[PDB]
């Protein structure tokens, strides 16, 4: 049965791997990394690697991403003694930064030359922190881009479109970490569960190894058009950089109670197919969960961009 990861490296990252812990999470094992051996110390996480203490004596990185990647190549070895056994690693971090842009790169280099399936996802910064740092935090996700198999970029401007002018920063921040918490969970929830018509891991690497950018999303439905209406809110993207359209390939399933009717699961399909704008290579699951009683459940995984 696959190990699943979540490893937060950098200010940002750890924040994630917190409020994830705190949201309640179980059958993922979480990783702390940083140079900020005092935000490491109030890490919620049961693993913590302090990365760059010899270099860097505790602090952070400030803002130069040569200082992450050194730190993270001086720790390789507790990286890899804290990934062993991971089928799967989930990579979050904020890029930008010293630790995060420099380090997260290396952490998923290590992951994938270790032999687990490794996806990203990062943060873009906010447009009001500068051009150099939003430079700086794109040279860091091409370097994220090219040491993973699926990437999933969060542009934190795209927060203060979601957001209104009294919802705290926390609560956009809540936001944020759903994209991968709930990645996380539908893979979690595939894995565990053999469906009617079922995927398994080996399903997930088929649609996530060696892609590139990546679309991840759960939408929940109930009544008439709940088919139409989740299948539309799992591909739906208002805080990604990378949309459904020009998806080529899709892991898709479906979740409901005895009521699920083939219908609603051609309907699903059709507006994934359509709104890709793509011939789709689909690899369909669907799981009965009689617990469900009119709620339907789409999970979305999409990749294959040019
Ligand atoms: N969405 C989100 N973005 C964050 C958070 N913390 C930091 N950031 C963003 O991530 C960038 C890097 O900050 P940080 O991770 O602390 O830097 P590092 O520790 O040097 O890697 C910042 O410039 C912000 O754009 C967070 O909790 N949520
Ligand atoms: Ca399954």
């Amino acid at each position: 049965m696959a190990t699943l990861k979540v490893i937060g490296v950098g200010g940002g990252g750890n924040n994630a791997v917190n409020r994830m812990i705190d949201h309640g999470m179980n059958n993922v094992e979480f990783i702390a990394i940083n140079t900020d051996g005092q935000a490491l110390n109030l890490s919620k996480a049961e693993s913590k690697i302090q990365i760059g203490e010899k270099l860097t004596r505790g602090l952070g990185a400030g803002a130069n991403p040569e200082i992450g990647k050194k730190a993270a190549e001086e720790s390789r070895e507790q990286i890899e003694d804290a990934i062993q056994g991971a089928d799967m690693v989930f990579v979050t971090s904020g890029m930008g930064g010293g630790t995060g842009t420099g380090a997260a790169p290396v952490v998923a280099k290590i992951a994938k030359e270790m032999g687990a399936l490794t996806v990203g996802v990062v943060t873009r910064p906010f447009s009001f922190e500068g051009r150099k740092r939003q430079t700086q935090a794109a040279a860091g996700v091409e370097a994220m881009k090219a040491a993973v198999d699926t990437l999933i970029v969060i542009p934190n401007d795209r927060l203060l479109d979601i957001v209104d002018k009294s919802t705290p920063m926390m609560e956009a921040f809540k936001e944020a970490d759903n994209v991968l918490r709930q990645g996380v969970q539908g893979i979690s929830d595939l894995i565990a569960v053999s469906g009617e018509v079922n995927l398994d891991f080996a399903d997930v690497k088929t649609i996530m190894s060696n892609q590139g950018s990546a679309l991840m999303g759960i939408g929940v439905s109930s009544g008439e058009n709940r088919a139409v209406e989740a299948a539309k809110k799992a591909i739906s993207s208002p805080l990604l950089e990378t949309s459904i359209v020009g998806a080529q390939g899709v892991l898709m399933n479906i979740t409901g109670g005895e009521s699920l009717s083939l219908f609603e699961a051609q309907e699903a399909a059709d507006i994934v197919q359509d709104a890709a704008d793509e011939d789709v290579n689909m690899i369909f699951g669907t799981v009965i969960n009689p617990e469900l009683q009119d709620e339907i459940v789409v999970t979305v995984i999409a990749t294959g961009f040019d």
